[PDB]
Formats: structure tokens, sequence, C-alpha cells
């Protein structure tokens, strides 16, 4: 929840946030 994990993570884990 720092800037992309808020909405990819924060919603259960897309894993986009992976690739940062």
């Amino acid at each position: 929840m720092t800037e992309y994990k808020l909405v990819v993570v924060g919603a259960g884990g897309v894993g986009k946030s992976h690739v940062w």
C-alpha cells in the first residue's frame, strides 16, 4: 500500500506489482 500495492494487492493480488 505504497503506490500500486494499495490497488493491485489491496484487492487481492492481481500480480502486477510483481513486475515492479
